[PDB]
């Protein structure tokens, strides 16, 4: 039983637009902040890589569907490129080529018995909107609503699973470093919080838009995908436990408390720690933006499910470190990793499968067991088809998730492996491989070929259980 997937549970794989599509300026697509970063600042990216071509999925989408069908995916999670649809960011011009492209992908998926799951925003803001300040500028919440309306109107007759945003915990950090994630602006502890605030507002507008203009006719579900690491207390002390709760609230709670609790608003510890730190540093005003009571009420409850992106764990102990001002310093935890944990090809990613179960239980208890769709989970290596580490990563994480479901009563409803194929891995270029299909980035045809992990995942998807040889 503990090794069998529930009958209605949805299994598949996931990608993101800038990571796979290429065709960065083809057929009317406007520039986004990743075009800007990779073109203007190749020194920020391993190998000076760009997403100009990537997997060429703009041209090769039928090949993506072919491999999804081979895999036996029930669902394919992909993102839509805002600037491919609205090249100017604003909704004055709709690019028919972009409409046609996503319709073509959606229709191909459905013709092959694969359900589309669409992420509206996976990090590729139109440059025209960044030029207004980007996410720190609250005007982007209305612009996001208008973008979502175009998506619902054009695609919502066939798409019934939506994520507004992918991992704003990460993309807000594009406003906390001069050399990091696009748009690579150095306003730590100030601009990243403003970005978060706008994203939460935007999410809520999009959810209400769906309720008002589309839900009755379309009958789908709207969620948001949040990344969170498990944070294990470095010792069993109450103080170290406090630090790990701080971590959860400052990473997951920042977004999930406003949306997924009955109370709404930011977590108290977030408001209080930032208030105190801001006062101590001499600011008249807290660095953390505020919601009015009316906004709190508007934002809370804007969900049909919670998307979770889970990769790894950290150790947390009592204390404060990091630069003043910064979210990490404000969070009041000292973070490390255990040298004993298995490694990957990514410095930040260690293999800690039991952390997945712990995180799922933390979510269950904090948010009253919302339906949870695992929108990303995966592992990096530097190459190779005999990807034993990736196979082990998947089988262990899936076993831990199944324990969360069956033993712990967590309402997990689906899982999409990150990623369908090797792709442009942001600042790491093509140097880190997350795919279950390999892609030859030196071959203009970009062939996709299955790794051992794709074969094992196909076996899991076909049999709907963890094969005996991977059981404890
Ligand atoms: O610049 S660093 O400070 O050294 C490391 C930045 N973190 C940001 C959070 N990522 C995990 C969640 O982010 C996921 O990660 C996947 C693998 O990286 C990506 O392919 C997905 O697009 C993304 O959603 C991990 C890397
Ligand atoms: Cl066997
Ligand atoms: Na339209």
């Amino acid at each position: 039983t503990v090794y069998t997937f529930p009958d209605e549970f949805k299994l598949g794989a996931a990608t993101a637009s800038y990571q796979i599509e290429g065709a960065w300026d083809e057929n009317g697509k406007g520039p986004n902040i990743w075009d800007t970063l990779t073109h203007e600042h190749p020194d920020y990216v391993v190998d000076g890589a760009t997403g100009d071509i990537a997997d060429d999925s703009y041209h090769l989408y039928k090949e993506d569907v072919k491999i999804l069908k081979e895999l036996g995916a029930q669902v394919y999670r992909f993102s839509i490129s805002w600037a491919r649809v609205l090249p100017e960011g604003h909704d004055n011009i709709v690019n028919q080529d972009g409409i046609d492209y996503y319709n073509n992908l959606i229709n191909e998926l459905l013709a092959n018995g694969i359900e589309p799951m669409v992420t509206m925003y996976h990090w590729d803001l139109p440059q025209a909107l960044q030029d207004l300040g980007g996410w720190p500028n609250l005007v982007l919440a209305k612009y996001s609503e208008n973008y979502a309306r175009v998506l619902f109107k054009n695609f919502g007759d066939r798409v019934k699973l939506w994520l507004t945003f992918n991992d704003p915990l990460t993309f807000m950090d594009g406003y906390a470093s001069e050399i990091g994630m696009a748009p690579s602006i150095n306003t730590p502890g100030i601009g990243d919080y403003l970005a978060a605030h706008t994203v939460i507002h935007a999410h809520a507008r999009i959810y209400h838009l769906y309720d008002q203009e589309f839900r009755a006719e379309q009958g789908g579900k709207v969620g948001i995908s949040l990344n969170i690491n498990w944070c294990e207390p470095a010792t069993n002390s109450a103080e170290d436990r406090a630090s790990c709760e701080n971590y959860q609230q400052f990473n997951l709670g920042l977004y999930a408390h406003p949306i997924f609790t009955e109370e709404g608003d930011y977590p108290a510890v977030l408001k209080d720690r930032v208030s105190r730190n801001s006062a101590d540093e001499g600011y008249t005003d807290s660095r953390l933006p505020q919601f009015t009571a009316e906004e709190v009420e508007y934002i809370r409850g804007t969900h049909d499910f919670l998307g979770i992106n889970f990769y790894t764990a950290l150790l947390g102990k009592s204390g404060v470190e990091g630069y003043e001002p910064s979210r990490y310093r404000d969070s009041g935890v000292i973070l490390t990793q255990d040298a004993a944990w298995p490694i990957s090809a990514s410095s930040w990613l260690k293999v800690v499968p039991w952390g997945f179960r712990k995180e799922l239980n933390w979510i269950k208890n904090e948010y009253n067991n919302p339906p949870v769709f695992i929108t990303e989970n995966g592992f990096s290596d530097y190459g190779g088809l005999n990807d034993t580490g990736r196979v082990h990563y998947y089988t262990e994480h899936l076993k831990e998730m199944l324990k969360a479901i069956h033993e712990d009563g967590v309402n997990v409803i689906g899982y999409t492996a990150w990623s369908l194929m090797d792709n442009f891995e942001w600042l790491r270029g093509y140097s880190e491989k997350f795919g279950i299909y390999a892609v030859d980035f030196e071959d203009p045809a970009r062939p996709r070929i299955p790794k051992e992990s794709a074969k094992v995942l196909a076996e899991i998807m076909n049999t709907r259980k963890i094969p005996e040889r991977f059981r404890d």
